[PDB]
């Protein structure tokens, strides 16, 4: 309804901005597949075959190429197929457009957004990762990259979460902070190739070195499974 007006505008914007004519009704002019074929051509800088006949067959044919392409671009659609679009299914016609917008714009833009974010909110964005990763683990609460890692619990939680068959979590909560670390470091080492950068005596202290933690933490993460 609203998504109509705006999606129509957006597509029409895409069109005008490249010498191509606009459409009137988005649940019509879109059916025969032609327009969507244009949209994708301009969007991809590619040449796409267009069937000229004005009969259902061709409509389905064109719309199939459209979907075909999206698929080629790793943009698969849930319950959508030629006929849907060819027939004017409101719900799904939009759902398709949005898929395009989402892939070529919205998602595209995110790479840049991260670059802008990656220089400033680095340390902060990595903390919300660890918090989310070790959420399930009750006895683990990470607020920073210093004290929250002293009891050595947080270090294991990170490992465990993505390979619980590696060791017993309850078995850990039992051992001392020193064991808890000697362990994690040893585990990560044997099963992840990650070198034992830190030493327990170094991490189990009032204020442990922030840079050293983050550097080991990032080491772990690189080779971590998800």
């Amino acid at each position: 309804d609203v998504q109509k007006k705006t999606f129509t505008k957006w597509i029409n914007a895409r069109f005008s901005k490249s010498g191509k004519p606009p459409i009137n009704d988005m649940f019509t002019d879109l059916k025969d597949g032609r327009k969507l074929l244009d949209l994708l051509e301009g969007l991809t800088g590619t040449s796409l075959p267009k069937e000229r006949g004005s009969t259902r067959v061709h409509a389905l044919n064109n719309v199939n190429r459209v979907l075909q392409v999206l698929h080629q671009n790793n943009v698969e659609l849930v319950n959508i197929g030629g006929t849907d679009i060819v027939d004017g299914n409101h719900k799904l016609t939009l759902g398709l457009l949005w898929s395009i917008i989402l892939h070529w714009q919205v998602k595209d833009v995110m790479k840049d957004v991260m670059s802008d974010l990656q220089q400033t909110n680095s340390e902060k964005i990595l903390l919300s990762w660890v918090r989310q990763t070790t959420r399930p683990y009750s006895q683990v609460n990470v607020l920073n990259f210093t004290t929250s890692w002293t009891d050595g619990l947080a270090f294991n939680a990170v490992l465990h979460r993505h390979k619980p068959d590696l060791f017993s979590w309850d078995k850990v909560v039992k051992m001392s902070p020193i064991e808890r670390l000697e362990h994690a470091f040893s585990k990560a080492q044997t099963y992840l190739g990650i070198e034992k950068l830190l030493d327990p005596e170094d991490v189990a202290v009032r204020l442990p070195d922030k840079k050293s933690i983050i550097m080991y933490l990032t080491s772990l993460f690189e080779v971590l499974p998800q």
